[PDB]
């Protein structure tokens, strides 16, 4: 029980929008995501992310099963159609 | 097969993006690359190499068959135009 | 044959490196800036070796004279305006 702030960018855009999904951040899954969009398959979603080697990155992520990194209950995302 | 992370710049941007490539590191070329992306009219790549002599530089690589340099399972990229 | 030139431009941390096709015992000031299509009024320092002092970034500015090599190598701070 909780809910996750997800903030996206829909392809060039300069603002996005923000959106809270009713699943907590520490169970937060792309499919959750996609749910609550309805993207015409086939959007790519980029994820603002860590990598362990490099720092902060915009992480693809396409498998449904896959947790979206979070700080502090957000997510930040960017969209390509 | 394997993966290999591919961290790239596009002009000058802050935050690279981070793509996932289903093909190991050991054997990854600029080919495989650009048929993730789909190159503009002539992009330039330049690669996060390694000089025996110098240590770390940005290497320009344009020929497909060319394997990228990798660290730790990871190629870090920034494209020109 | 052909010589190795890493250089850096302004305060960036990572140099870039370009292969000319002109030896090491031959290349020039010239020679490196037809590569660069000189940005222009840009100051050129190399890594060399000064009789008394030892290592230093020394400034050339004369399209003749030949750059400090060591292993096919050059290594070149630019500063522009």
């Amino acid at each position: 029980m909780g809910e996750t702030k997800v903030i996206y960018h829909l392809d060039e855009e300069e603002t996005p929008d923000l959106v809270k999904i009713p699943v907590p951040a520490e169970r937060i899954t792309l499919g959750d995501f996609k749910s609550v969009l309805q993207r015409p398959a086939g959007a790519k979603y980029f994820f603002k992310s860590m990598d362990q080697d490099f720092g902060v990155v915009k992480e693809e992520i396409s498998d449904d099963n896959a947790r979206l990194p979070c700080f502090n209950g957000r997510v930040v995302s960017w969209l390509v159609s």
